[PDB]
């Protein structure tokens, strides 16, 4: 009730059509929700998460002991967009190549927005990333792809050093995820050994920088929902309507040996 | 599990003894539990309450809106206090005068901080209490005792101008409470004018510096209860055995202008 | 009963928790479980594993013969290791980072050691590994990574000629393991062609030095446990608690030529 979506002038059809191409491109832009743990909506009466910790405070009086419980609270991020009232109009005309461009650029921000908070941190939020939560040292992707595959295989090494057990992925930048695509050795591909190197997947994730090299055995990584991604409405025009896409959430990581940054 | 009391050199008698000592003591000496609504134990897994608010932070990004969840921690009071190891042991031989005197100075001292941070404030925690809270101008209490019946009504028709309904109660002091029981006005007392001024109770409250005038309607003032009042072990000697009373709470006040304030 | 973990002030998530992250990380670091036959635990009466040979000894009086029945005793392993209060009492209110740190390096450590007595002998235990016990003669591991695969199929061909027959199997150190993931003749990875020469499996062996081919058909190597990897209680203060890690175990090898070791 709160997204206030019975008053914009946009229809069945139309919703329908804007939720679909929003989902499909938020799906192909997002990679941290397919390693991390993913708790799942808690509604909006949802503000932080506790820790379990405590925080030394000042005791209100002689003879007490005070305490404070620590909370991690969460953040709410809201891309606006706007959509052209023709192309909603056309949808019920029978139209089958409607204008939803900005509905696809809201989703990619939103979807960038999100995996560089998991991945790099969001200081204003208190969300530390992976690459500074992570105790492994950081090793460097070398010039040439040819050599990816050895890097690749130092850092699983580091992971069987700590302890650190269970399937292990890989995520690349778009830059290294072409490049490992397109490179051979000798006329052999490399990704034909990169999938034998890693026993979990190669994960397309063109919001990070580097590369990095997780185990995901579970119970390292948690992306708290307090609300899924949500398309609202704020105003209308005769001409346009001002819509925009909503997320609640917060990241924390548990286990810092169990990742490993290949730095650019 | 985490209070463990396996560990201590106690029997279950003496365990019997020592709660029923402890429960009197901070059900006598408490007040603030009997007018405001306590939102019952949430579990050792609660760190704070969500308030529904937002805080504005800086965005991650260009194109983006940013908003911090509000919430409240909670506090975690500890009191500890020690038993004497004869007393513990002459239970089991049918003692029935036991010294418990550490449990009751314990509960009191527990009560006592627990009723000033719902009443007077607990700043470090972050807790407004419900005085200064108050958007009605306080009052002052006569020098004599035969005008405190005035008084009691100014604030009553305060909270009647406001739109404040539902039963209305007196919070008193030690002092103030004495001095309403033993006054009497030509002879009448005058407990039994304030009696029928107010449709809700007089309550005693030794920890209150003056006086409070509430409407218990409901919804106003909420105690959040994280883990309620227990007792815990943390060392003992050939002598002696260390226990302390523990409680993880927050208050919260909601409605401005449901108090009034009668200062001393 | 003996190890008395009843008087430790840990509950029962916090000894959940430690003996996870024990178990995760014993497993994550052991490699002779996975190839030599395990007597399993025959309890803490048991003190030695009877060979069924006689010693000559002088005999008791004129017209005797004795003989002394031969047998390896047990030897047990103990690691103590040390945990803070805090991170077992934040466990009970809900935390997911508790530090275990000192559990992984305990089981790391019992882990080498166990492997070490395995596979290169403990002379004050009477134990004799699996390198010192081989008949047939040791290769060297080349320079190149590229020339693995050839004396791994040196070793197999001795042991074809042996007799020694079923699956055959290799353990490679740390250093080892990574090379062969990595190492590649003219982009061809020679992993691919050990796995076709070998028809058990490559085992990660982070404690051995150089590698072992062995013959896991059955009936030649044997580790006898009087007791599995189990976690006790010492003693503890205001602010950790003293715990170990122990084992009974001992280590038997039957057949000499059943077994190639390639040194560094």
């Amino acid at each position: 009730n709160n997204l206030y979506r019975d008053l914009a002038p946009i229809t069945e059809s139309a919703w329908a059509e804007i939720e679909l191409e929003a989902t499909r491109t938020f799906k192909r832009h997002i990679a941290g929700r397919r390693v991390v743990d993913v708790s799942g909506p808690n509604g909006p009466t949802t503000a932080s998460v506790s820790t379990g910790h405590l925080l030394d405070v000042s005791p209100p009086g002689d003879g007490v002991i005070a305490h404070l419980r620590d909370a991690k609270p969460l953040v709410r991020l809201r891309v606006p967009f706007t959509v052209a009232r023709r192309d909603i109009d056309d949808v019920e005309r029978g139209s089958q190549d409607s204008d939803w461009d900005p509905v696809k650029d809201a989703a990619k921000k939103l979807a960038f927005v999100e995996d560089r908070a998991i991945f790099e941190g969001y200081a204003a939020a208190s969300i530390e990333g992976i690459r500074s939560s992570s105790s492994n040292p950081a090793l460097a992707l070398p010039d040439d792809a040819r050599e990816i595959p050895d890097v690749i295989a130092q850092a699983l090494s580091e992971l069987r050093l700590a302890g650190v057990d269970g399937p292990y992925s890989v995520l690349l930048s778009a830059e290294t995820y072409t490049k490992v695509s397109e490179t051979t050795a000798h006329g052999y591909p490399i990704r034909e050994h990169i999938n034998r190197l890693v026993d979990g997947e190669i994960i397309w994730a063109p919001a990070i920088d580097g590369a990095f090299v997780l185990s995901t055995r579970g119970g390292d990584f948690d992306l708290q929902l307090g609300t899924d991604v949500s398309i609202g409405y704020l105003s209308h025009d005769a001409e346009v309507v001002h819509l925009y896409m909503e997320e609640t959430m917060t990241f924390l990581c548990y286990t810092a040996e169990a990742s490993v940054a290949l730095t650019p």
